[PDB]
Order: structure tokens, then sequence, then C-alpha cells
């Protein structure tokens, strides 16, 4: 037992991280087969980055303007192209460490692991969620752009995120691996800002089930509620609506604990109206919304990856 | 910016994990050079595990009683011996993926990453602290014994922990890699139990500095306090004492923020006496004590590992 914010083993991804330099800008790239993926703002300078035309900027570059270093071994760039907000740098060597992989785009409310990197060297790993407003609450310093987020499903790495920027509030924004931003953010200096977030309701319920599975039960009650009457309270407290699909997805956790989904909603209702009154759940004094029903089943049942 | 519970990249350790089977018991082992390290209770059965004599049990075993699987490749055991509570299984192949490494024993209050494993396959990675009572609050299911905890310093893996058991309260206990338990726990079925824990004071202060570095300042005040008068309050709330050495170690974080160490103690004093009153710090409504001063400098400054 126990319940922790768990990331996927990062090794398969560590073997893909490289350093990409163009002019005075150094950042991280992802090396799969014979292509290195990196944020296209690598080709911009400080004054470029104000209001740039990336097609103009890129036609002025050459293969030899991109230094790629894979460890202490230089990769030779033999072609380059832009796809949306990422650069694709064709190199003369296929990455011998290429895992089986897919490029997938996730939904707000879904989680993923982040391998933070600087100068192509992995620094740390942690677990994030895509917020309903398409930001993530990460940990990123200057030079971390190009770090990726991913999930692992048996032996296959599903890359979902490439880091691009930090917004004024300290939250982070980036793209999927086809270079399409998550949310209404651009790789130009504007006054862009996050926008109002909500709490991921289905995830809080999943975590409440994790808590029961791990022996925290003080928040349970004999009450129940209808889906509609719960949603009227959820809206009040800036929680997103709960759908029948969410109820179905919470099915297995319901059956394992014997607490009907709508009963746990009644428990959440009372937590929202009363607060926690000195007590904690799974070592938290807040309702945690960055674990999916999948994450809870995985951690509380023990699936591995190979 | 941002601040997350960050683990070290786990790849160097993933390449050392193997499966060890003896009789009907399967668990994880650590394969470095030509030795596989695993918990010695692998040789026990259910009724053995009540009150066992491990020297007796081990002299009755043979090399061929230990099946070691490194992925889908069987390793041949050519020798075995016991060191304290671990087994050392000499195999006929040196692990080609052996990193530079050290076996180190950590102090309560220090942190480390855990690579949870089942059947020799890595499952997830997360960050723990050694509690003052020599337990850790982990996430471990049946079959995870033999998973290890570690830190990385440039390119060298310092292994500090091998998982052995879960105590009745849901917390976890194990050994260093020489097989000496952390704390007063034994690998026999007794009624052993955790014992009273305290909060790691120097770590809370480190995390308060992390918060200031990341823009949370509402808890700051103009007050100050003496070391002795702070410690009188710390004891009341079950915090461990703060020493001049802790003050010296908080030096760099003090200088970076311009908040004298003793001033931040005055801030903590008031948080302890008043609570947080609806507010949060770094996304927590509790005072977090599982980040060291080292961890904060690392994350808020950006060191990598290669
Ligand atoms: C890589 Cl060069 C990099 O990591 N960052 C960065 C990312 N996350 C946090 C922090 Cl503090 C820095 C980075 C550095 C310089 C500029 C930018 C950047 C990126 C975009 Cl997409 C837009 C934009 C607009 N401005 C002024 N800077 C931007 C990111
Ligand atoms: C490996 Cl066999 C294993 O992972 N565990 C285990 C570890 N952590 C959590 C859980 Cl729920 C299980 C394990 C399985 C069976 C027995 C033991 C064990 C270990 C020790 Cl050191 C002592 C002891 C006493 N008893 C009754 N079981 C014990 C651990």
């Amino acid at each position: 037992s126990g319940f922790r914010k768990m990331a996927f083993p990062s090794g398969k991804v560590e073997g893909c991280m490289v350093q990409v330099t163009c002019g005075t800008t150094t950042l991280n790239g992802l090396w799969l087969d014979d292509v290195v993926y990196c944020p296209r703002h690598v080709i911009c300078t400080s004054e470029d980055m104000l209001n740039p035309n990336y097609e103009d900027l890129l036609i002025r570059k050459s293969n030899h303007n991109f230094l790629v270093q894979a460890g202490n071994v230089q990769l030779r760039v033999i072609g380059h192209s832009m796809q949306n907000c990422v650069l694709k740098l064709k190199v003369d060597t296929a990455n011998p460490k290429t895992p089986k992989y897919k490029f997938v785009r996730i939904q707000p409310g879904q989680t993923f692991s982040v391998l933070a990197c600087y100068n192509g060297s992995p620094s740390g790993v942690y677990q994030c969620a895509m917020r309903p407003n398409f930001t993530i609450k990460g940990s990123f310093l200057n030079g971390s752009c190009g770090s990726v987020g991913f999930n692992i499903d048996y032996d296959c790495v599903s890359f979902c995120y490439m880091h691009h920027m930090e917004l004024p509030t300290g939250v982070h924004a980036g793209t999927d691996l086809e270079g399409n931003f998550y949310g209404p953010f651009v790789d130009r200096q504007t006054a862009q800002a996050a926008g109002t977030d909500t709490t991921i309701t289905v995830n809080v319920l999943a975590w409440l089930y994790a808590a029961v599975i791990n022996g925290d039960r003080w928040f349970l009650n004999r009450f129940t509620t209808t889906l509609n009457d719960f949603n009227l309270v959820a809206m009040k407290y800036n929680y997103e609506p709960l759908t029948q699909d969410h109820v179905d997805i919470l099915g297995p956790l319901s059956a394992q604990t014997g607490i009907a989904v709508l009963d746990m909603c009644a428990s959440l209702k009372e937590l929202l109206q009363n607060g926690m009154n000195g007590r904690t759940i799974l070592g938290s004094a807040l309702l945690e919304d960055e674990f999916t029903p999948f994450d809870v089943v995985r951690q509380c049942s023990g699936v591995t990856f190979q």
C-alpha cells in the first residue's frame, strides 16, 4: 500500500535526449530514428523573438547552422524543416536507442511524466497533469525548452508534450510532438496569460477511492446524491461537471471498494461544503486532482512496463 | 520556475534490475558487476517467515535453487552468501550496464529516489525521505521487495536503500545495501511498529525558501527570533530541533533571498501558531518537510547528471 505521485521509468526517454544549438541559443531535442525534434524558437534571437516570421527566419538558415550533440558525440545535420511550432532536423545517424513509440495528443485532465533536461542532459522526472486551461504546473528553468512529456504502455513510449515556455503566472505551456500548441498560446512575445482554471472532478473522486483503498475512510458517509444535484454543487466550487462517462470509468474502483460512485460524490459534496476540519487525506490537506482513475488502478494494483 | 517533487532519472538503475526466484517466492534483485543483491527473506516460506534461523535456512540451499532472470535471459548462479539481511548471488556474467556506483547509508531527513519494481521490471519512480523514525512513506505492493532507493551525483549512482517490508501502519522499512536495517526493524514476523515520528524542521525552512524563490511571500513578516526561542516552539509542535549547523546549511538560500535564516524561523513560528488560514504554499495546505536544502538549490538552480 501507500500512494505517491509516481512517474514512469525515464530510461527509454533519457536515451533520446540531445543538445541543439543555433547561434547563441542552446536547448534540448528529441532524437528518434534519424530525426531530432526541437522547438522552432531555437532559430530566434532576443529581438527576433518579439514578433517573428518563422518561415522567413528559417529560409535564412542552413544545415550547418544547427549543432546537434548526442552526449559527447556530434551528429551531422543533413536536412531541416518546420512542422507547426517544432523543427525536424534530419541527421545522418539513426538513434540506436530508439524505443517503440507513438506521438499522441492528450486531453485536459490526463496525466504524464516529464523528463526535465538542460543541455541535452536529463535532470529530473516528475508527474504532471494537463490543466483544463491547457497549461501544466511544471518545474522548468531557462534552457529546459525541448524537454518532453510522455506515458509508457508496456514497452511503447507515447510522447505527448514538448516544453516551450513559462507564462507570467509561473505555469508552463508547450506543444504536442506534431508542434501544435496545447491551448491558445503562441511562440511569440505577447501578453498571453493562462486564463481561468477548474478542478478536475473525476480525478478527485479517483483519489478519494485511492484513499479508501489505503485506509483513509473518515470522509465517508451514509448519504447519497443524484448526478444532477452533485453537479449543482460542483459548479459552485469551480469543479468541472461530472458525466455518466466519468461514472462508468469509476466503475472498477467502485466495485473494488463497494462504495457506489454517487455515494462518493455525496462525500465530496460535504468536503466541499465543510472543508476538512484539521484532517488530511493521503497526506494532503487539499483535494488532489492530478491522479486519473487509470493512475489509481495502476498504482494500487501494480502494473509494470518492459 | 515552479517546484515539484522531483526524482532522479532512473535509467542507470533500470539497467540493473533483475528477477530472483527461490522456491515459490519471486522478488527483485540488483545486478552490479557479477553480483545480484536481494533481500534474504527470499529463501523463506510462509511458515519459515514466522521465526527463522537464516544461517540454517541458507546452508540448506544450493546455487541451483536461485533462478535469476535478467529480462528474458537467464543468469547462472555460481555462488551465494549472506551479508546481514541481504543475499549476494555471484553470477557468471558481469552486468554490461553497470554504472559507476557507491553503497552509502543516509541520515533521517535526507531524500532519495525509489524505482518501484515487480518481477524485475521497473514500474514507477518517486521521491522519498527517511523519516526521523527510520521508516519511509512509500508506495509498495506485494512483490516490490528488492526495489532500491538511490541518489545520483554527476554520473555516479549512490544506492542507499533496499525495500524489505510494510509495517502495520502502511509505512515501509528496509536496509542499506550492506543489508543493515534502517531503524529497529527485523526481517521476521513480530508485532514491530513504527514508533513516533517528528517533522524535519530544516527541510520545512528549505521549502519555505523554495516558496519565496517561486513568488509565494504572504507568510513573510518583519519579526525575528532567537534560535533558542524558536526551538521552544518547535518542540511544542513535534518538530525536531534546529541547530547552528542547519542555519549554516541554509546560508546560500538565505543570501539568495535576502531573508535571514532566523527571520524565516519567525515566519514558521507564526504558521505553527496560527495555521495557514485558507491559503496555500507551493500548492500545499501543509508544511512540507521532504525537501532538503540541497534539493531546493538543485531544483531552483538546475543541475543535471550525466
Ligand atoms: C528555452 Cl530557450 C527555455 O527553456 N525557455 C524557458 C522555458 N521555461 C521556463 C523558462 Cl523560465 C524559460 C525559454 C527561454 C527564452 C524564451 C522562451 C520563449 C518561448 C516562447 Cl514559445 C515564447 C516566448 C516569448 N518570449 C519573450 N520568450 C519566449 C522560452
Ligand atoms: C516481497 Cl516478498 C515484498 O514485496 N513484500 C512486501 C513489501 N512491501 C509491501 C508489501 Cl504489502 C509486501 C513482502 C512479502 C511477504 C513478506 C514480507 C516480509 C518481510 C519482512 Cl522483512 C518481514 C516480514 C514479516 N512478515 C510476516 N512478512 C514479512 C514482505
